């Protein structure tokens, strides 16, 4: 047997978590956001301009989603609120 866990996310749902994919347009680069339905889409930015270190601007860039070619702008709609999982490959756009 093993205790439970199956109540927390030591069972309960898989990881409990998992990861983001971006790609840079216009550079043909990418980097990828390590977060969870809880990262602020004004967070994915930076928390990938965090990552990053060349000194990148924060809003002025914005990510396009692959999925309508569009912009994640506000933070009201974090990557969960649009129903995002760890199939969502972003991309990185100014």
């Amino acid at each position: 047997m093993a205790l439970d866990g199956i109540r927390m996310p030591d069972g309960c749902y898989a990881d409990g978590t998992w990861e983001l994919s971006v790609h840079v347009t216009d550079v043909n680069r990418d980097v990828t956001l390590r977060v969870t339905g809880e990262v602020h889409i004004g967070g994915v930015m930076l928390k990938l301009v965090e990552k990053l270190d060349v000194k990148k601007d924060w809003s002025d860039h914005a990510l396009w989603w692959e999925k309508k070619r569009t912009w994640l702008l506000k933070t009201h709609w974090t990557l969960d609120k649009y129903g995002i999982q760890a199939d969502a490959k972003l991309q990185f756009t100014p």
